Order: C-alpha cells, then sequence, then structure tokens
C-alpha cells in the first residue's frame, strides 16, 4: 500500500488552505506562488505521509514553501563580483511544516538563512560545525552557536533517522525571538512539534537559492554559471530527487 | 520658533506607539530595538516636524526604523569574495512612516532592497536611470522597471524640492503586491499619503546596511574594509549628517 | 456512491486547518471547541460535499463554527424578564465556509445576529420582510434593509435551491465594513463565492443560541423554559436534523 | 499646573494612534467611530495624565473606546419584553487602555460585558458579590467566580484610591483565553499593568451600552424608556460626570 503519489485532491487541499493560513498571517502571497511546485515531498518513501495525512503527526519529509522573492541582486556590482554574486542575492519565503513532519537534513554551499516564526514553534536542528570545501580557504566572522543537546523523543522518520546523526545541535524557535541565522555550510533541519495545535508557519530570508526546479526550468540566468547551479545538498539520497517535482495523480 | 530638537516625551510616543504597532503587526521587535536611534529626523530644519506633530500631515523628512537583521553573511565565503562581501548580506528591519513625512531621496553604492507593504500604502519616486561609478565596470540582469510618472499635487519638504527632481519615476505600493525590488545606484525616496487614516508600516529586505551610526559604533568589523563604511548617499547635504544621530531633550 | 458520513481524516483535516486558519486571524480558540460538534453538514445527502472536497467549490450546505462565547445573561435580571431572557445573552463565535457552500435558509425566533468579515467576502441572502408569530404583538424600531437583488449565476446546491425562493435580497460583505445585524424572525442564508481563494471566515456576535445539541446535551438550564429550547429554524426539513450532529466513520 | 483640558493634538495623536492599532488587529473602525468622543477621560483631575503623557506609565483614568456595533435588538420582540429590552441589545467595541491608566470602578444595572484581549495583558478588579436594587427580586445562575486576591503593589489614581476598596477579588486576562463575563450588576474596573510595552487592547461584547452621550444625543430612542437612560454608574462622583464630554482645547 506503499504510496507512491500525492491525488490532485490531496494536493490541493494541502496547498490551497496553507496558502490560505499564510494569507491570514499577512503574508503576500500571489496567485502565481500557488502552484505544483508549492508542495514539496523528499522521496517517493515520503508519499506515505499521505497514507493517514498531514494531521496525522507521523514523522515524515514534506513541507509546503511559498517564494515571494528570489532576487539575484546581480544589477550594479562590479564586473569583479561576477564568480562571487551567487552567495548573495535575496530570497523571501513562508514556509509551512506540519505537526511531526520535516525538511530533512540538509545544507547549502552558497545559500546563509535566517528564520522568523510567524505561527507554531520550530525545532532546528543543526551541526554548530561548518563543512569544508576541499581546496578553498573561507572566511569565519560569528560562526555558529552550539545551542543545546537535543529534547527526549524525537520521532525521526522511517529509514532516514541516520541523515539526522551530524545534526547535534537544537534550538527551539517560537514567534517574537530574535531573527536565528542558519550559516551556509552548516546542516540543518527542522520540524513541527507533533503535539502541535496548529502547522508551523516560519518566514525564511535569505541569500539567493539555486534551484533548477520544474517551476524553475524556463528562467534567464543573470550569471552564465549560475545555470543549473544547484545549492541545496540533502544528506539522504532519496531526498535530492523527489525534492524537483511532486507526483500528483 | 524652529524647533531643534524633539523632547524625549515627543521621541517615546512616537517610537513607542510604533513599536506597539510593529508588534500588532507580528514583527518581531525585542527591547533593544526599541531606542534612541529608531526615530529618525533628516536634518535640523526637519525638527519642524514636530510642531504641529506627526499627524499633521505636512511634509517632512523623517521615519521610525526597527531593524530585526543584520547579517554580514561573512561566514563560508571562499576568501576571494572578501572585497565583494560589502554588497551581500541580509538586513530585515521594519519601516514607519507618518502621514505626508518622507524617507528623503537617496542611493546606494551597494544595498539592494525590496518592499513588502504590511499596513497603508507606499509611493515610491525613484530614477529609472542606475548611477554609474567611475572607472569600475558594472553588472545588468534585470535593471528597474520605468513606473509611472507621478500623481499630480505630491507636496514635497519646504526647502527640499529639488533633491526629488532625478527621481521621475512612481510606483505605489499595497500590501499583498509582489514584492518590489530596489536595485543599488538608483535614487529612492517614498512616502505614506497625506490622507493616510494609518502610517505607513513597510517590512524591508535588502542586502547588508552598512552605517556607522550611534547604535553602531562599537560592533566588530567581518572584514577590514567595511570598518565605517558608509552606504547611504542622501542627495540632501542636510540629510547625511543629522541622520546619524537624534537631538532629543 | 452517494457519501452518507465522512471519514474521520476528512473531519479533522477540514476542522483542525479551521481552527488554525481561526487562531491566526487571533479569535480565541481554546481546545474544547476543537471538537466532533465543530463541523456541520445539513443534511444526509450533503455529505457529497466531500467526494470532491472542501476546496471543489461546488455547492453544498456545510460549514464550521467555533463558539467561544454562549452567555445567558440571567444573572442581574428582574425576575419578570424570566420569559424574556432568551432572546438576550450573547454568543460569540468564529463561522468559516469554504468556496460555494453555504449555510443554509433559516431563521430564528429568538436570535438576532450580526456580522463582521475576517477574511475572504460573505455573500447573505435574506428576506427583508420579518416572519409572523400568530397571536402574539411584535415591537419595531429598525427593521432590515432593503439591500440588492442576487447577483447574476448564484449555483445552489443540489435538490434545495427552492429553499431559497424568499431570500431575494443580497448584501456582499467585506473585511473591514460597519457591522451588519440581521433581526431574529428573518429568513437568512449565506456562502463564500466560490472563486474565493480562502475560506470565508466570520466573526457572528449574536443573543443567546438556543441549541439542543450533542455537544450541548448535558449542561444545566439557566431558567426551565429554556431546556430543550430550540431556535434554529431552517427552511429546508433535510437541514434541520442532520445539523445536530456530524456522522464521522 | 493642574491640567484642565487636553489639547487638539495631545488628543488626535492619541486616537489617531490607537485607530491605526485597532486597525492593524482588524478590528472594523469606520471613520464615523473616529471622533472626539473616542478618547475618554473620567474627571478633570485626571486631565493630568498628559502632563506626562500616555506613555509616563502612571495611575490615571482614562482611555479610548472604538465602538462598532450598539444594536438595540428591539426588532421581533414580543410587545411583553419592552420593559426588560434595556437589559438586551448588543454592543461591541475595542477599547485601549495605555500603561497604568484604568477604566475606573462602576458598575452597570443593566449592562452585562465580556472581554477578549487582543493585545497585551488586562488585570480586571471586581467585586464577586452583586449589587441589590431595592424592592426587585433577581434572578441567579453563574454568578460571578471568585477570582483571586489584588497582587502585590497596584498604584492607584490619587484621590481615587478608595473607589477601588470594594473590588476585591483580581484577574489577569491574555490573549486566547475564554472569554471573561462582567455580569450585570457587579462593581468592576481594569487597568494596562505599567510596565507593558504595549497598551492593552480588548474587544468588549456586551449586551446593549446605555448612554446618553454628545456623540450620542441625536438618536431616536427604540423604546420610551430608553430616552435619557443611563447605565454607567461609577464610584467616584468625579468620574460619572467628565465622561460624557472630553475638554478639548
Ligand atoms: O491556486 C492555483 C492552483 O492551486 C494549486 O493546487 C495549483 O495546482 C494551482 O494550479
Ligand atoms: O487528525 C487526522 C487523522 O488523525 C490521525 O491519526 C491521522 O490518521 C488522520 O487520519
Ligand atoms: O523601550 C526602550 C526605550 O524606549 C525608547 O524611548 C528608548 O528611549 C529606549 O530607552
Ligand atoms: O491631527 C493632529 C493635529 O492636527 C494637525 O493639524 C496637527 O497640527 C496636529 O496638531
Ligand atoms: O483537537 C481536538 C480534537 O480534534 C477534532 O478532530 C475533534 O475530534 C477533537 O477530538
Ligand atoms: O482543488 C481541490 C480539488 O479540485 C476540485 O475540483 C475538487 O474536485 C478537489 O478534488
Ligand atoms: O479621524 C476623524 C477625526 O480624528 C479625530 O481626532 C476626531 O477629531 C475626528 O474629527
Ligand atoms: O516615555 C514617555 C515619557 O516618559 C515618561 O516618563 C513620561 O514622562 C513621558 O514624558
Ligand atoms: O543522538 C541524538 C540524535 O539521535 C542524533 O541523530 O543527533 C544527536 C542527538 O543528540
Ligand atoms: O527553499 C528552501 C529554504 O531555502 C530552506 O528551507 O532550505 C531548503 C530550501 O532551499
Ligand atoms: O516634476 C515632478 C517632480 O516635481 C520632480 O521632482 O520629479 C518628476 C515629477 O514628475
Ligand atoms: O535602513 C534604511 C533602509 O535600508 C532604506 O530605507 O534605505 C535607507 C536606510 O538605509
Ligand atoms: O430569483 C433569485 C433566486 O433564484 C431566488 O431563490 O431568490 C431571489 C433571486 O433573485
Ligand atoms: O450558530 C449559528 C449562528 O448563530 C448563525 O449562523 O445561525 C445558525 C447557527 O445558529
Ligand atoms: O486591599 C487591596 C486594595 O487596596 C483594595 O482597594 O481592594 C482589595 C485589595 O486587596
Ligand atoms: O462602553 C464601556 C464598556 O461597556 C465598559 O468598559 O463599561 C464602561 C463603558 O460603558
Ligand atoms: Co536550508
Ligand atoms: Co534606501
Ligand atoms: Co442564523
Ligand atoms: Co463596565
Amino acid at each position: 500500500s506503499a504510496r507512491t503519489s500525492i491525488t490532485r485532491r490531496e494536493y490541493d487541499e494541502w496547498v490551497r488552505e496553507a496558502a490560505a493560513l499564510g494569507k491570514a498571517l499577512r503574508y503576500p502571497i500571489t496567485e502565481k506562488m500557488v502552484n505544483d511546485s508549492a508542495g514539496i515531498v523528499f522521496g517517493a518513501d515520503q508519499y506515505d505521509a499521505f497514507k493517514n495525512g498531514m494531521w496525522s503527526g507521523e514523522p515524515y519529509e514534506a513541507m509546503i514553501i511559498f517564494e515571494s522573492l528570489n532576487e539575484p541582486a546581480v544589477d550594479g556590482l562590479p564586473t569583479g563580483a561576477a564568480p562571487y554574486a551567487e552567495y548573495s542575492g535575496l530570497c523571501d519565503k513562508l514556509m509551512i511544516v506540519h505537526p511531526g513532519k520535516f525538511c530533512p537534513p540538509h545544507h547549502h554551499g552558497r545559500k546563509t538563512e535566517s528564520y522568523e516564526v510567524v505561527l507554531g514553534e520550530m525545532e532546528v536542528f543543526y551541526s554548530p560545525t561548518p563543512s569544508a570545501e576541499s581546496g578553498v580557504e573561507l572566511l569565519n566572522f560569528s560562526g555558529m552557536p552550539v545551542g543545546s543537546p537535543w529534547p527526549e523523543g524525537v520521532a525521526l522518520p522511517k529509514g532516514r533517522e541516520s541523515s539526522y546523526e551530524k545534526l547535534t545541535s537544537y534550538v527551539r524557535l517560537r514567534a517574537g525571538d530574535p531573527k536565528f541565522v542558519m550559516h551556509r555550510k552548516h546542516l540543518h533541519a527542522f520540524r513541527c512539534p507533533p503535539d502541535s495545535d496548529v502547522p508551523l508557519v516560519v518566514r525564511e530570508v535569505s541569500t539567493y537559492s539555486h534551484e533548477p526546479t520544474e517551476a524553475a526550468a524556463g528562467n534567464h540566468a543573470p550569471i552564465p554559471s549560475w545555470l543549473g547551479m544547484h545549492d541545496n545538498d540533502f544528506v539522504s539520497d532519496a531526498a535530492n530527487t523527489g525534492r524537483l517535482q511532486t507526483a500528483i495523480s
């Protein structure tokens, strides 16, 4: 019975309700942002999230993202910043995670993010140690805070527990807290607590998001290198693939 | 009678009410963000805004800014991006402009901004033509849209009308609109309409904001060059000075 | 295939998402308010609303109601008001209607309501003529406004079109409008437009709501007569029954 | 220097900012609701609240009220309820109280209220004992909860401390709490804590509010008796007078 896709009705009710929730929270969601790419399921074996549904509280890797901005910010840059432009830019999006579900372990080589919880609470799991990039020196300034150890009893997705091993630091964010920064080159993941009465709704403000997705394939590249450039490295292999497209039957 | 400062009571009621308005709108305002640097008056001759008050509807250059984030985003960058890092980073802030008042004509060589109106309506005045930087070539991708001509009857601040001459393009932004981008090296200004029943409240998401201000003098510089680096170029000379400090008696 | 009930999963996702939407809108929803009585389906033949779902846009009679208050307001009343107390009291509730769905034609002999749209838009259908009560004289003061004729093309629920015949007046309410009053003894109904991108969310402030429901059977009666007193008269017979309980399988 | 009035500028900034705060919180405030009757000062000696201002945190009796509804609910009533109609009706309003300020001790013979905190926190002081009405028997059902004793260190307005003596019960209400009912014939008062970073904003849903005020003198009476009927009995004599009008110079 292992689900291999999500029905059109399951997808629409999930995404359309989330868009309404976002609008209720005053996030500027336009019509084009509500599409078949908004609802993400990280891997075929994660489609089972819909066996019992988004309110089951079960641990699965899936989420909704409504992106209001992803500005290259290339205009006005001295030509010499061409090779480093990919680390800048501005991406603003609203992310919705239901109870128990996760935005799976992953890291970005270029994108640095920041979180602002709007509704619910966000449990962030991450490695305070930055990853290295063979052959290249890297700058340091603030680095990541050590945080706290994981709380007891966190249910991880079946068959993906190991992908979380290195994300030893934990922090729980709430509405009204100071903005939290997730520096690039740091493994991170997050979920909405299983007992939450509401979906987790978080506003992410980060640098440009390099994603050669389906709802992406068609735009013009600001800088040659950017074309087909990917910057979302998921720890679990089964997550990097099913991420670029949602199977809707 | 030309006011030369703002009284402690005038300042607190202006800034504390604005902070409450921001909180009502769910913007994450922390205690340290509500300080004596939040309320800005651009020039001694602009203190007359307080002769009749922030609800007079009169044209003056003053505003409130609550900055929740100003992240250098230097961590994880290849050492080669050191000289171009100043063009990136992440700055999130809530700006409050009362009826008739303006965020005066100015431009940034490094900072690219984006606007999201939360409450009220925002009238943006800008030059669709980017400024040049002697001796350096610059990248181009999207540039700025031409916009529309100014609507009839815009009252400008007395003695500062000329600073607006080059900002020929106009656009009126409302809550729910697509995010609007103001590329770096473009002259821009904005105001809250004089007949607005509410202050204009806008969320700005931009690259790092280089400002060697009073509430700034004391931090550590992520990159040597950044120290004392200024990136807010106001057209009116009387605006670049009184911007770094508010005279409260 | 005519549905005869709603599955536990269908019910929970419908009601739990609505509760989250309400909370997003700051309505004070407590845990006990989110129960198996919140989601209402007016008649067995209306369960087909779940054949295609709450986002199908199809015309069916069903809605969600989260009641925060239903105060008899009997305390402090002179004993002589005992027989007229049933016309007073205070009932505050949040009602959520999905696109195309209706709160079916009905009237109350005692309850006078008022509407405040919080999200979406509300299309109210009603009779400007008050109903009569055989043998009893009634007071008049403001009466109901005549309103406008129905807009063209309103899709009514299959097999229930006639129940709307007498509700000739129409009015479309939006967020920010003046409070709208629906005097007792007036036939009324309302729906969320089929093309709405969001569920209709309305705050109703009315006099006491006499409803001997399932989630009601168990309380103490403030005044003898009130016991088992019903005040929700639906035009369609198939609506008065299936209203007191939702079949969840 | 004892202030004897409030200047036009002081009044407008106080009331216009409050209206904007209300709108930010989605309360349906129309243009006519923002008038010279919205800002209330209970007594000439309370005008000193403006010596240091609404953010001084000092104890004074003053508040702002934006009434969206005050429906007699007389239509549809059997003629026999004419003498008891004054106890019913529907009044919806948003009340704004700044830090340290109070809605002074008082009681209503007819009006029963309910509170829903929208922003900030509300400290309610009241007598759990209902007042008696010479010669008339009264109904009882739920009565008022006993509550808790006052917290230590509540600063009361100078010269009005005694008016609070009988309001022995205390309860602190927050956003999201169950609706709180204040039965008619109970002495009550409330304030916004002095250390609050935001004004207290509360939505009150009560029965009809009988107030022959300035912004009232001119309407038609639904029932003869109602004409000139007053239902706001303040413990302090200096409060019952200056309540019907605000001295603006
Ligand atoms: O609201 C837009 C539509 O809704 C979503 O379900 C997408 O399929 C898109 O086609
Ligand atoms: O609350 C929704 C329902 O309850 C959970 O147990 C899931 O199985 C889903 O079917
Ligand atoms: O809320 C913080 C205080 O309020 C503002 O007026 C600043 O002066 C700061 O000292
Ligand atoms: O609305 C506030 C008052 O009205 C305006 O005319 C200003 O002078 C200010 O004093
Ligand atoms: O949140 C409370 C639960 O949710 C609803 O589905 C009801 O069944 C109730 O049991
Ligand atoms: O948008 C939700 C889907 O679309 C509608 O057509 C319904 O059938 C439902 O299955
Ligand atoms: O917004 C309406 C005006 O504002 C308030 O100050 C009242 O004086 C009223 O005249
Ligand atoms: O915060 C506003 C100022 O501070 C308080 O002390 C008042 O005196 C007022 O003038
Ligand atoms: O051991 C816990 C978890 O199972 C692991 O994946 O990450 C660290 C945490 O403390
Ligand atoms: O857009 C998403 C966001 O930037 C964050 O959650 O990381 C994963 C993905 O890129
Ligand atoms: O002429 C108008 C204005 O006075 C000037 O400053 O900018 C262009 C606009 O059309
Ligand atoms: O912080 C402010 C913002 O970035 C924008 O308004 O430009 C001026 C100033 O820097
Ligand atoms: O004819 C329309 C509708 O079919 C009827 O039920 O109510 C009046 C409206 O104009
Ligand atoms: O609670 C509901 C509300 O009072 C209104 O919609 O009428 C029907 C029902 O009683
Ligand atoms: O004594 C305290 C207060 O001074 C009085 O007015 O009300 C009761 C409270 O406990
Ligand atoms: O309108 C106000 C409200 O009803 C409550 O605070 O009591 C005093 C006044 O009548
Ligand atoms: Co990420
Ligand atoms: Co700028
Ligand atoms: Co009704
Ligand atoms: Co009262």
